[PDB]
């Protein structure tokens, strides 16, 4: 059903748990993000850590119904709680609330004040909101609404089932080493405290994030959501400046937080070089992989923890969120890991993981598909010239030795490429008939224009659009994540785009 234009507004794919919505122009791309009410009202719907989902803001009205006049859902009360301390409430903040026979957890905000904002920031960053599935199931067993989104699950252990298919994709002894999350972020999230809290004793408080990452990683540490200092190595190939500053806090250094590739620069960094780095810092190196997959590139005997965000390739719904955290057996953090681990995050909501098992049953498949037609959508850009000033992307020119290093032998570059247009956007997205809108790793193609999604507020200003130039980025940038079409067909549906 990919390749095809989606009217401005429909939830994409469709279903109710859908995590992405069409937003086909560059107009309705700057009202949404500018928050305009006009563009909003015609596109309420976006992604779950980003705008709440219509059944978790009215399971939110009713249970403040039952004092009673903004109420903030979590996934758990360990959620809330961290969102409350964060945001600088007083403890009872947090609150468990109760309807349909469920229990709820939330953080009551305060009207004025920046209180709100922070707790919002904090669910946000980290993934710990309240998931639709369940949301809908509280409405569900309290008769509020009539009936429930029919989709493919597994239900039989789901948990045990993921854990199983990522240990042998990741190349680890069994599901012990893999550790469910309540979505990527909620997963790099509980990895970065985890190591933090190892690292403490030994007066490590420090951390170094190479390159720039995605933007949620980014906020962690920016807004000390991680209460963590840390420094920015801008240049994910410039090993020198990562070692110079790594000697610079010698001893100081509790970990190195990377992406291969990265999120949306899509550089790829030198794994091998960092973990000699990260071994003579004694500090942990942490991966997070879900652009390559591990279904592409083997960096367990490199990293001593891996994230990845199983809502993207792993499941290929678009419908679900989910992450995981991967411990290297190898690692000297291991058994500490393995030990602490448990005390952040959160697992999902076990319909959640459910649908996430039915779905990863296909991943390796997936991939093979996905692979050939990132490489065939790259020749296809390579001869627009006049349009597609250059392509970043992890067999580029930049990046392809790096990723050769961790290269499985059946291995590709993934299903992402960044174009970087020498035209204004609106002439190439919005007459581009893929699906259009946030997120990306579905089965069908999606593109993003994803410098607007990660930092519109740079894009408004003179100062804003040289601080982004300075990342290697600019307005006229389209994020292209390639589903498991034909690939003659995606490469048709491009070439049109692109004259
Ligand atoms: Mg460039």
């Amino acid at each position: 059903d990919g390749l095809r234009h989606i009217a401005a507004g429909r939830p994409v794919p469709g279903s109710v748990h859908s995590v992405s919505v069409s937003i086909p122009d560059v107009a309705s791309v700057i009202g949404y993000e500018s928050n305009d009410a006009a563009t909003l009202s015609r596109i309420s719907w976006g992604y779950p850590r980003f705008r709440p989902h219509p059944y978790v803001v009215r399971v939110a009205e009713l249970a403040a119904r039952e004092e009673r006049g903004a109420l903030l859902l979590t996934r758990s009360a360990r959620a809330a709680r961290a969102a409350a301390a964060y945001a600088g409430l007083p403890p009872g903040a947090a609150r468990d609330l109760t309807l349909g026979g469920h229990v709820l957890s939330g953080v009551r905000l305060p009207d004025r004040g920046p209180g709100a904002a922070r707790a919002r920031a904090h669910v946000m960053h980290t993934g710990g909101h309240l998931s639709s599935r369940q949301a809908e199931d509280v409405l569900w067993d309290a008769g509020l609404i009539d009936g429930r989104q029919v989709e493919e699950t597994a239900d039989d252990s789901p948990a045990r089932a993921v854990a199983q298919a990522l240990a042998g994709a990741y190349g680890v002894p069994g599901p012990r080493y893999v550790a469910l999350r309540n979505s990527g972020m909620n997963a790099v999230a509980a990895a970065v405290e985890a190591v933090t809290e190892i690292q403490r004793d030994s007066g490590r408080r420090h951390w170094l994030q190479l390159g720039w990452i995605y933007f949620d990683t980014m906020h962690l540490f920016e807004k000390k959501v991680v209460n963590v200092g840390h420094t920015t190595v801008p240049d994910p190939f410039d090993l020198a400046e990562v070692a110079r500053v790594a000697a610079a806090h010698a001893g100081g250094l509790a970990g190195i937080i990377a992406e291969i590739p990265s999120n949306p620069g899509m550089g790829v960094p030198d794994l091998p070089a960092l973990r000699e780095i990260a071994d003579r810092a004694g500090c942990a190196l942490v991966v997070d992989a879900t652009i390559a997959t591990p279904h592409n590139v083997d960096v367990v005997p490199y990293a001593d923890v891996v994230c990845e965000s199983l809502t993207k390739y792993a499941t290929g719904s678009a419908d679900v969120l989910a992450g995981a955290v991967v411990v290297a057996p190898g690692s000297p953090f291991a058994a500490d890991l393995l030990t602490v681990l448990p005390r952040y995050g959160d697992e999902p909501y076990r319909r959640d993981t459910a649908r996430v098992a039915a779905r990863i049953r296909g991943y390796a498949e997936r991939m093979v598909r996905v692979n050939a037609n990132a490489l065939a959508l790259a020749e296809c850009l390579r001869r627009h010239p006049d349009v597609v000033r250059d392509t970043s992307w992890a067999l580029d020119t930049r990046s392809a030795a790096n990723y050769r290093k961790v290269a499985r032998d059946s291995g590709g570059p993934g299903g992402l490429l960044m174009v970087d247009l020498e035209v204004p956007l609106e002439l190439v997205y919005d007459r581009l008939a893929v699906a259009k809108g946030p997120s990306f790793g579905a089965e069908f193609t999606m593109a993003s224009p994803q410098v607007f999604v990660a930092h519109y507020d740079l894009l408004t200003t003179p100062r804003g659009r040289a601080a982004l130039r300075a990342r290697g980025l600019h307005r006229d940038m389209l994020r292209v994540s390639v589903g498991t079409e034909p690939p003659e067909l995606i490469v048709e549906t491009f070439e049109r785009a692109l004259r």
